[PDB]
RNA sequence: UUGAUGUCACGGAACCUUUGUUGUCUUCGACAUGGGUA
């Protein structure tokens, strides 16, 4: 009498449940509940917070069974046992109770009688549908009732859209909770079955229980039975009490890519220097201490909480910053060829705006809704028939809706489980060539080699499987399967391996029982043993169609260097490099190797920017369209917001095993001709050259229907042919000479594309003069004094398109070398040396080449100086300070600066009573703690009266001072001998306090601190006869600690420029030429320099060890070079005396004295030191070529930068290290010059050189009427010596007293022709002897 | 913590749109310090 016997449900797939609802709104109009019926619900134990727990209804397992019932009541030939079934009952009285309604057709199984509702027996299905309260469906809460804290902690939320078959952009979106199914993998239940009729019914329910397949979304199996926030705040309030607040998105994003691995912690790098000193690390205790003892933690000692805290932190950190059925089963894997991208949001994280999808047990997954998706969308692709199937209502009656119902799958996961890597993507405007602002935002995909499990099912009334199927099965197994987002990008392209496949009768009674015995084969160990049994074979589709994507192979070839920019990972890096290469990783099993590619975003763009230069649409460019609601080319190819592109992108691969070269780089002062402060860079760029050429592999995915366009196929062909003869490159820094395309061949187009893709003038000769004596000594640098005025009315032209009247092509040149070449290779500095740095000669894949770097810097100085312009380096923050001789202004003083109205007292005067009876009055003075800087450096081998106690005082009874020992670091500490210190009221006068004496104050500990000369303190200003001042009207000067000292200026260095001469500022005053041609930081240069390479055997100056080999030569000892100082430039404190102009080096050969072991002005001997080089250098008479590309440059400035690097017959240019002894004297010969009239054809150019040039002369002379002194000034400096003609030029020595030539020193020059007042005229007036 | 004559929700791809790019010769000459007379 109603016998109770327990059931269990086992969910092998992650089953969904509704959000939750009240009992008022627990209605029939709600769309979320009534779209939530088919899943569980959720209950509240109380109302006031969210604990409760989950539960199942029993309508639901109800209307399971009676299709199961209906299932196999339709299959069992109509009739069930020996007595005739019904149809069943079909009626419904109240219509304002319906919560849900029956939509679907009825199973018709016979047209018999239907037994009555009252007769003598009762039908199973009479029973089991309850026209017999007979059966009792129980709950399905959970098994012992755990209890929970919130909805959230058990599952996740998710969305899924729907998309549109014509344009492929989604148009509506719902979102559900999914739980884990081995979180909850249990739920059990009770159930009331039967009393009293018979044994028939109750096995009728026990296969429809049986016959079970799914529930609440999912297949189951229905049985019988800490310190984040510490450290966060940490760091915060470190970095606000310290400097450097920037930089704290850098350190969030590294903190967060720090997060793969706790063994990157202790192998941050270091500074420039070597020292421990990083500008994003030590900056403090340090960051990098703070994150070490985070490191060290007990707590912290595995992986995923590890991670979970460095995800914390890096958000903190982001926030602070803001024969009847025919059962048919098929088996595969499927495995990933491109990185994919499964879409999944989660609110949690505001860092990333795209996140991927995984499980809370940090998996991989892949859903089964984007697989019934792509199964859809592969179907109407292949019947070619659009389905309007609205989201309710009757069904539809399609033929692939049809196909459809019957499909199912099974979710997959996979093994690997590390975090994905961030990838990120940045515009760059058209107008200009740089990335526009705000358009910064990151994404990160699962690597590839990711193996996901594949199962499918079919039931319909058909003999075997789907010729549709087939064929998309077959493009599934070709390797066309595109399921995963971001495909125009290139990205989830998976193959399905191993295919298996089986049918299975479910008519016959052997069969079926087998069936529902076995459970239907869906468990774990129905698979195991199925897949044995399973056939290993695939069928063939009949009516067979081709894919519609076809695949297009790229190889293209660089002879160039190539980099491709990652911020990341220069910042969590092993060595110290502001740029490196990037690299991604790829999953083989749990382990991921990394490998450098070029990124598929950065082709699309190159691709897309070519395409909308040379295609024009009525005049106005595709890069300034809007591109939006318009059927442009460019959308109709690459596609727009509205619709996606017919072309896909794939990441391409370098061959071979590459590996990256450390290149170094500084910018050189104008004026001072040393290398500005703290602009040294480093570069660290994949290698290549023209013996060695880089390899970049790849292919490109497109559509028949723009294959089979002749005019898209036409188009494309012109943009690939353009990109062929090397006018895009490809990768960053390309004006040094990086990635330039030499070929590029496709292959897979059938030769339907690819089809598009197949008397020099002499130098004129010079004018100006120059006089040289046999008995004279020049000075070995000039200065040009450039006029005032530059022009700044032009508006330059941008990158859009090409525009017409300019000229775009290549210049082949040439280069000999007339005096000895220094190029270093800086990466060494240990060559000859088995300390003193040694250096070497620059040489790239063991060929002798020069950068391109210093030949833009070669011309870009003269085209500088020629055409009149601003001074493109020029270090801004430095101060001047010179020293005073003794001479009645600076009165003592001793106060401190409080307030006003104060008097004469204190007392100061010179002290070494017993002389007087009235003097050396002593009431006022404690313990003096003062400065010690009161003694000579005179050399020539405690402070309390110790170490010194000796006067000069010996015979005349005058000059007491003794020329003492100053070479062990002494007599600076030791000092305050004869001191000036009391006893006469006759100082001490008003003092307030200024903004400006004050930092002179501490720029004058800065020098006194920083002296590289006498050093074999005090930051701060206090009293101890420190307050020697001068004051005018109610102000005050600067202070000084010594009567006779250095002064320092107050004007800045930058103030002595002209009105206009100043540092272009842009962000708009204009720009001058030089900046219009080579390019600003906001500006893209028009020119595109190379890397000159050598023709024949290198010719050294001493030949090397080894006679065997002619690439190695031998060393020369370089003598001193020591820094630029431009007090003797600028002379004084006057108004009057102002910047000369730029620098420029003399042409000599005083290389001749220096290799035979000579000093340039002594001629005596060079000896070793640990302050000078050891290099070798290339003869005279060395060939080199190099190439310049440009693009859309005047006629004039192209014939000003044909004079700038041709000069005139009798001129040179400079080159490399040590220019003050005539080293690297260098001649640039223009070979060939050729132009691009279209994308087909390129002509000739080598002539109208003259008319170019004679256009740059007009233009010369329409800027400058008559003042062009600065070119002959220029002819006159870059004057090469004639044959028989050896000047002597030397820097004058520091004293005449050891000179065997008895010339005039430094001293002596001081007061006479070089004297203050006209220093500055004798200076710039170009071979101006001093001896 | 479902209520007994009617549940195709395995009826719905988080889909499409965007070059980490631009600018810089691994270069080179004049000093350092304070007294000492009337
Ligand atoms: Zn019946
Ligand atoms: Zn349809
Ligand atoms: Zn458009
Ligand atoms: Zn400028």
């Amino acid at each position: 009498m109603t016998t109770t016997m327990k059931i269990s449900i086992e969910f092998l797939e992650p089953f969904r449940m509704t959000k939750w609802q009240e009992s008022t709104r627990r209605n029939k109009n709600n769309k979320e509940f009534v779209r939530g019926q088919a899943f569980a619900r959720w209950h509240r134990n109380k109302k006031d917070n969210t604990k409760g727990r989950p539960y199942i209804t029993g309508t639901l397992l109800r209307s399971a069974v009676i299709r199961s019932a209906e299932n196999l009541l339709t299959l069992s030939d109509g009739k069930i046992s020996e007595k005739t079934c019904c149809p069943g009952k079909f009626d419904t009285e109240d219509k304002d109770r319906l919560l849900q309604l029956r939509q679907r057709s009825t199973l018709r199984w016979t047209d018999k009688n239907p037994c009555p509702d009252n007769a003598e027996t009762y039908c199973p299905f009479c029973e089991l549908l309850g026209r017999s309260f007979r059966i009792h469906f129980g709950n399905l809460s959970l098994p012992g009732k755990p209890d929970f804290d919130g909805p959230k902690a058990i599952g996740s939320q998710r969305v899924l859209n729907r998309v549109d078959f014509k344009s492929g952009k989604a148009h509506d979106f719902f979102k559900a909770y999914e739980v884990d199914h081995t979180r909850f993998p249990r739920f059990e239940g009770e159930i009331t079955i039967d009393n009293k009729v018979s044994a028939e019914a109750r096995k009728l329910l026990c296969d429809s229980l049986k016959f079970t397949d799914r529930l609440c979304g999912a297949l189951c199996v229905i049985r019988f039975d800490n310190l984040a926030e510490k450290t966060a705040e940490q760091i915060i309030s470190i970095l606000d009490d310290n400097k450097k607040t920037e930089y704290t998105r850098l350190l969030a994003d590294a903190i967060r890519s720090l997060r793969r691995s706790s063994k990157l912690v202790a192998g941050l790098p270091k500074d420039h220097d070597g020292k421990d000193d990083h500008y994003l690390w030590d900056i403090g205790v340090t960051i990098r201490q703070i994150l070490t003892t985070s490191a060290d933690t007990k707590e912290l000692k595995n992986a995923g909480k590890w991670r979970e805290f460095c995800e914390k932190l890096g958000e903190a950190l982001y926030l602070k910053s803001k024969s009847v059925l025919k059962e048919t089963v098929v088996c595969g894997e499927l495995v990933a060829k491109t990185p994919f991208f499964f879409g999944a949001i989660d609110e949690d994280a505001k860092q990333t705006d795209l996140q991927v999808l995984l499980t809370p047990d940090n998996k991989y997954r892949l859903p089964r809704s984007a697989v019934r998706g792509i199964l859809r969308r592969d179907l109407q692709t292949y019947f070619d028939s659009p389905c309007n199937a609205e989201l309710g209502g009757r069904p539809c009656m399609c033929k692939t809706c049809r196909i459809m119902r019957g499909i199912t799958v099974m979710d997959a996961r996979s093994e690997y489980n590390a975090p994905p890597e961030i990838r990120h993507r940045t515009r760059i405007n058209p107008f200009t060539g740089t990335v526009a602002e705000g358009a910064l935002f990151n994404m990160e995909v699962a690597p590839e080699g990711i193996v996901f499990p594949f199962q499918l099912r079919y039931r319909g009334s058909e003999d075997g499987l789907p010729d549709a199927l087939k064929t998309v099965l077959k493009w599934w197994a070709e390797g066309q399967a595109f399921m995963s987002g971001a495909a125009s990008t290139g990205k989830g392209r998976f193959r399905m391996e191993n295919a298996k496949y089986e049918t299975l009768d479910l008519s016959d009674e052997n069969q079926r029982n087998d069936y529902l015995k076995n459970w239907g084969w869906r468990d774990e160990k129905g698979l195991e043993e199925l897949k044995k049994r399973l056939n290993s074979g695939l069928p063939e589709p009949g009516n067979y169609r081709d894919p519609k994507w076809h695949e297009i192979n790229v190889s293209i070839e660089m002879a160039s260097p190539f980099i491709n920019g990652d911020p990341i990972r220069a910042a969590v890096d092993k060595r110290g490099t502001d740029v490196v290469t990037f690299v991604k990783y790829k999953a083989e099993g749990e382990e991921a190797k990394p490998v450098c590619a070029y990124k598929a975003e950065s082709f699309r763009g190159v691709i897309r920017s070519a395409v909308a230069r040379i295609h024009m649409e009525d005049g106005v460019p595709l890069t300034e369209l809007t591109h939006s609601d318009c059927e442009c080319l460019l959308c109709q190819i690459f596609g727009s917001e509205y619709e996606a592109g017919k072309i896909r992108f794939e990441d391409l691969v370098f061959e071979s095993d590459p590996e990256p070269v450390t290149f170094d780089h500084v910018a050189i002062d104008r004026f001072t001709g040393g290398a500005a402060d703290k602009k040294k860079f480093d570069d660290s760029p994949l290698p290549g050259s023209p013996a060695r050429p880089l390899m970049l592999k790849g292919s490109f995915w497109i559509r028949r229907d723009v294959l089979e366009d002749e005019e898209y196929c036409k188009a494309l062909g012109k943009a690939l042919a353009d990109v062929n003869n090397g006018l895009y490159p490809l990768g960053g820094k390309s004006a040094i000479g990086y990635g330039q395309v030499k070929s590029l061949g496709i292959k897979g187009d059938d030769k339907r594309i690819s089809r598009l893709m197949n008397a020099v003038p002499e130098k004129p000769k010079t004018d100006a003069e120059v006089r040289i004596e046999a008995e004279k000594v020049y000075y070995p640098h000039y200065f040009v004094e450039p006029h005032k005025k530059v022009e700044r009315e032009e508006k330059p032209c941008g990158h859009q398109k090409f525009h017409e009247g300019r000229l775009t092509g290549k210049i082949r040149c040439k280069l000999i070398t007339k005096t000895p070449l220094i190029v270093p290779d800086t990466s060494n500095d240990d060559f000859f040396r088995p300390y003193h740095k040694s250096y070497a000669f620059f040489r790239l894949h063991k060929q002798i080449m020069i950068p391109g770097s210093e030949l833009r810097g070669m011309v870009s100085s003269v085209y500088e100086t020629v055409t009149n312009s601003c001074f493109r380096i020029f270090d801004e923050t430095k101060r001047l300070s010179w020293r005073m001789d003794a001479d009645q202004d600076f009165l003592p003083g001793r106060v401190t600066a409080d307030g006003k109205h104060i008097q004469k007292f204190s007392e100061t005067a010179r002290v070494p009573p017993e002389n007087d009876p009235d003097g050396w009055e002593c009431k006022e003075g404690y313990l003096h703690v003062v400065g010690p800087s009161k003694v000579e450096f005179s050399d020539k081998k405690d402070w309390k009266t110790i170490r010194t106690n000796d006067f000069k005082n010996r015979k005349r009874k005058n000059e007491p001072v003794f020329c003492c020992e100053d070479d062990k670091g002494n007599y600076y500490t030791m000092a305050k001998y004869c001191e000036t210190f009391f006893f006469d009221l006759k100082e001490n006068e008003e003092y307030e306090i200024p903004e400006k004496a004050r930092i002179k104050y501490k720029e004058l500990l800065r020098v006194y601190n920083n002296n590289p000369q006498a050093v074999p303190n005090v930051e701060k200003l206090k009293s101890g006869d420190l307050v020697y001042f001068k004051h005018n009207e109610k102000y005050v000067e600067d202070i000084v600690p010594v009567r006779i000292s250095r002064t320092v200026d107050d004007r800045m260095i930058g103030k002595r420029m002209s009105a206009d001469l100043r540092p272009c500022h842009g962000d708009w005053k204009g720009l001058c030429p030089a900046c219009r041609l080579f390019g600003t930081g906001s500006y893209k240069g028009r020119v595109r320099f190379g890397f000159a390479s050598l023709e024949n055997d290198p010719e050294w100056l001493i030949p090397g060890k080894n006679p065997g080999d002619p690439f190695h030569g031998g060393p020369v000892m370089l003598s001193l070079l020591e820094r630029p100082r431009p007090t003797w430039s600028i002379p004084g404190s006057d108004n009057k005396f102002k910047v000369p102009g730029r620098k420029f080096y003399v042409h000599h050969h005083a290389w001749k004295t220096i290799k035979d072991g000579n000093h340039p002005t002594t001629g005596k001997a060079i000896e070793q030191s640990p302050n000078n080089r050891t290099v070798e250098a290339l003869a005279g008479g060395n060939s080199f070529s190099f190439e310049i590309a440009f693009e859309n440059l005047k006629e004039w400035e192209l014939g000003l930068l044909i004079h700038s690097l041709q000069l005139e017959k009798g001129l040179a240019h400079k080159l490399g290290m040590a220019k003050s002894m005539g080293f690297g004297s260098v001649e640039i010969d223009v070979e060939s010059v050729r132009l691009r009239k279209d994308w087909k054809q390129w002509r000739n150019g080598n002539s109208e050189i003259p008319n170019w040039l004679g256009k740059g002369f007009a233009k010369l002379k329409e800027w400058f009427r008559d003042e062009l002194d600065f070119i002959e000034n220029l002819k006159k400096l870059l004057w090469f010596p004639e044959g028989d003609q050896a000047p002597r030029v030397c820097y004058p020595m520091l004293r005449k007293k050891d000179d065997p030539n008895g010339n005039s020193g430094y001293e002596e020059l001081k007061d006479g022709e070089f004297k203050k007042e006209d220093r500055q005229k004798k200076l710039t007036t170009p071979w101006t002897p001093w001896a």
